[PDB]
């Protein structure tokens, strides 16, 4: 059976109860925590490629008041639908099975500025999600994975100081 597992999921519950918050950049910041999934179950004859996208998670934009996140005006039109390719891509599924698959240099951005890099509207939460192609199959199969522990909003600035803490805590 393909099984996807988060890698340190209790770290992302600690994000996630105070409401998590990413940096957005011009020139694109990495995420703290890193997303990593532990994989089994693919054909470990096969090359596969591990692609990751942002999913909006709310028909609604995000505001901090009072030190609690509150909804907070109508959401922006779409961020275009950007994809990271995982730098290992492609590969066996042996590749992808000995060892946790880590998106460490995926960046995240509120500029179109290129690079790889993932464009997201600031105030807007976003839920990562990978997908797990087969290579030289014509049906093109496919699997999507959603990681709700990892639900994050994007920010310019953090808003809570807690997440601030943590992030230099665990960082
Ligand atoms: O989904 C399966 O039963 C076989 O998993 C390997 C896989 C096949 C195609 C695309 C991604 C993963």
């Amino acid at each position: 059976e393909l099984r996807v597992g988060l890698e340190e999921s209790e770290l992302w519950l600690r994000f996630k109860e105070l409401t998590n918050e990413m940096i957005v950049t011009k020139n694109g910041r990495r995420m703290f925590p890193v997303l990593k999934v532990n994989v089994s179950g693919l054909d470990p004859n096969a090359m596969y490629s591990f692609l990751l996208d942002f999913v909006a998670a709310d028909n609604h934009r995000w505001k901090y008041v009072n030190g609690e996140w509150v909804p907070g005006g109508k959401p922006e039109p779409q961020a275009p639908s950007c994809v990271y390719i995982h730098p290992d891509s492609p590969n066996f599924g042996a590749h992808w099975m000995k060892a946790p698959v880590s998106f460490s240099k995926v960046k995240l951005t509120n500029k179109l500025n290129g690079g790889g890099q993932i464009m997201l509207n600031s105030l807007h939460k976003y839920e990562p999600r990978i997908h797990i192609v087969r290579v030289g199959d014509p049906q093109r199969m496919i699997t999507s994975h959603c990681f709700p522990e990892t639900q994050f909003i994007a920010v310019t600035a953090y808003q809570n100081e807690e997440i601030t803490a943590l992030k230099i805590k665990y960082n």
